[PDB]
């Protein structure tokens, strides 16, 4: 995250880190087995981390839990990222408290002036490297389809929407990747893709997520 905000320990109960070795990405625990990501990371060999903030000290309040199985959407394009989603099932189930939570699927889509809560432990700096060790977090409005549109031409499909600012300075950015956006109480986007970070007239790119819950609720009920 690009000029944000440490987050507060735990203040973010539903946000995971996925390590393999190392933190590589987000995700958002939807409910005590399920965690949500991005398809583009994918890999094998997935330890899901909740609870956490500094991702380097074991604090007390940590549960690692091994994913049992990976399911990347059936339309997943790694080309162009459409429908980058992706599904973590969980070995056995948390447990659930004050410290770790689920957040919501949405029902309907969030509105364009929207402002959304974004977190992770990604890069901090626009280019430049500076990985944080605990939780960062940032305010960010959804931007209109057609602003979206204009920075990122003939790339936009109806599974993606912008958020953040076009004068540029905050941003999700590398390593933020596959965690969430959260609106108005629900999960609506997952940190997707985007030219650089925190560049001006280039805004982060995110799944929409609220196209995706019939897909989720019927995978959750079979596997
Ligand atoms: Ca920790």
């Amino acid at each position: 995250i690009v000029g944000g905000y440490t987050c507060g320990a735990n203040t973010v109960p539903y946000q995971v880190s996925l390590n393999s070795g190392y933190h590589f990405c987000g995700g958002s625990l939807i409910n005590s087995q399920w965690v949500v990501s991005a398809a583009h990371c994918y890999k094998s060999g997935i330890q899901v981390r909740l609870g956490e903030d500094n991702i380097n000290v074991v604090e007390g309040n940590e549960q690692f839990i091994s994913a049992s199985k990976s399911i990347v959407h059936p339309s997943y394009n790694s080309n162009t990222l459409n429908n980058d989603i992706m599904l973590i099932k969980l070995k056995s189930a948390a447990s659930l408290n004050s410290r770790v939570a689920s957040i919501s699927l949405p029902t309907s889509c969030a509105s364009a002036g929207t402002q959304c809560l974004i977190s992770g432990w990604g890069n901090t700096k626009s280019s430049g490297t500076s990985y944080p060790d605990v939780l960062k977090c940032l305010k960010a409005p959804i931007l209109s389809d057609s602003s979206c549109k204009s920075a990122y031409p003939g790339q936009i499909t109806s599974n993606m929407f912008c958020a953040g600012y076009l004068e540029g300075g905050k941003d999700s950015c590398q390593g933020d990747s596959g965690g969430p956006v959260v609106c108005s109480g629900k999960l609506q986007g997952i940190v997707s893709w985007g030219s650089g970070c925190a560049q001006k007239n280039k805004p982060g790119v995110y799944t929409k997520v609220c196209n995706y819950v019939s897909w989720i609720k019927q995978t959750i009920a079979s596997n």
